[PDB]
């Protein structure tokens, strides 16, 4: 079982977790309590085999789609901040952490696509989606194409898909309907519909993947691409000149892609509960808390108001959290899988000319909601 009278916390180490470490440090100083922080292999596999036996960590730190299955399964002790606590982070996140009515863990970050562009071939990004035709056609003259992306994963062609009315599962009181799925319905035709045009037009490549897209953009021969906070280094090696921007409207509405929570979690076996919201809400969901973690490792936007304003004066995560705002949380129900696979299918059926874009997404909603 977990031992009483200290901490212990488990996330991915590629994130800052020296910063929470620290943050962990600064706790022990003025609690005596010590606060050990773990990075396990695959340590969101372990957590419900551990915390199936009553061990594990006190903390688990993973994003929030995932806090599902593990809430499902009791994995997770319920919090309760207060309503003071939950005014200093953003209201669309506490929506990522809400399982079936209840509070599972506290939102840390916020991740979301964002378009990219390249300053010195585009001073100035277009704001819609119907110009990219034109836009390609401008560019080719130059030996330069308007965009890539990688158009093999939902994550990626959803956010113009979304845009003019396409849905996931419509989400009511803090609950979603798993039959109520807005994969075939008008505004999902109109946004993939496009999508194919601009292949058809050959402004886009159907078989373009991610590393195709992120070459393609770090070498400067497309002028665009989408991807999220954690492409950036790379360009930074690449030296390209670029921006990072809200992403373009279709039919005058925006863009609308999937929203990661990086959120933390309780342990229900945790002896531990006040210390673990102690240490949550009073050192790390602060400025300097966030900011130790930030500097460990850059965590994109994040959750707590009066930190992302200072975060936002870099206007790459400013972007990042306007796409956030705009798009739509990854639902956290178990229906998501059949979502992405069926997605996956009807755009590459459609892009190929295997479907029509009515014929595949048709297909794709019966299957979702079967
Ligand atoms: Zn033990
Ligand atoms: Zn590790
Ligand atoms: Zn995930
Ligand atoms: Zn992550």
């Amino acid at each position: 079982k977990i031992e009483e009278g200290k901490l212990v916390i488990w996330i991915n180490g590629d994130k800052g977790y020296n910063g929470l470490a620290e943050v962990g440090k600064k706790f022990e100083k003025d609690t005596g309590i010590k606060v050990t922080v773990e990075h396990p292999d695959k340590l969101e596999e372990k957590f419900p085999q551990v915390a199936a036996t009553g061990d594990g960590p006190d903390i688990i730190f993973w994003h929030h789609d995932h806090f599902g299955g593990y809430a499902q399964s009791g994995l997770l002790a319920e919090i309760t901040p207060d309503k003071a606590f939950q005014d200093k982070l953003y209201p669309f996140t506490w929506d990522a952490v809400r399982y079936n009515g209840k509070l599972i863990a506290y939102p840390i970050a916020v991740m979301a696509l964002s378009l990219i562009y390249n300053k010195d071939l585009l001073p100035n990004p277009p704001k819609t989606w119907e110009e990219i035709p034109a836009l390609d056609k401008e560019l080719k003259a130059k030996g330069k194409s308007a965009l890539m992306f990688n158009l093999q994963e939902p994550e990626f062609t959803w956010p113009l898909i979304a845009a003019d009315g396409g849905y996931a599962f419509k989400y009511e009181n803090g609950k979603y309907d798993i039959k109520d799925v807005g994969v075939d319905n008008a505004g999902a035709k109109a946004g993939l519909t496009f999508l194919v045009d601009l292949i058809k037009n050959k402004h886009m490549n159907a078989d373009t993947d991610y590393s195709i897209a992120e070459a393609a953009f770090n070498k400067g021969e497309t002028a665009m691409t989408i991807n999220g906070p954690w492409a950036w280094s790379n360009i930074d090696t690449s030296k390209v000149n670029y921006g990072v921007t809200v992403l373009p409207t279709f039919k005058g509405q925006p863009s609308k892609p999937f929203v990661g929570v990086l959120s933390a979690g309780i342990n229900a076996a945790s002896p531990n509960k006040e210390l673990a919201k102690e240490f949550l809400e009073n050192y790390l969901l602060t400025d300097e808390g966030l900011e130790a973690v930030n500097k460990d490792k850059p965590l994109g936007a994040v959750a707590l108001k009066s930190y992302e304003e200072e975060l936002a004066k870099d206007p790459r995560i400013a972007a990042t959290m306007e796409n956030a705002q705009k798009g739509e949380i990854m639902p956290n129900i178990p229906q998501m899988s059949a979502f992405e696979y069926a997605v996956r299918t009807a755009v590459i059926n459609a892009a190929s000319g295997r479907q029509t874009v009515d014929e595949a997404l048709k297909d794709a909603q019966t299957r979702i909601t079967k």
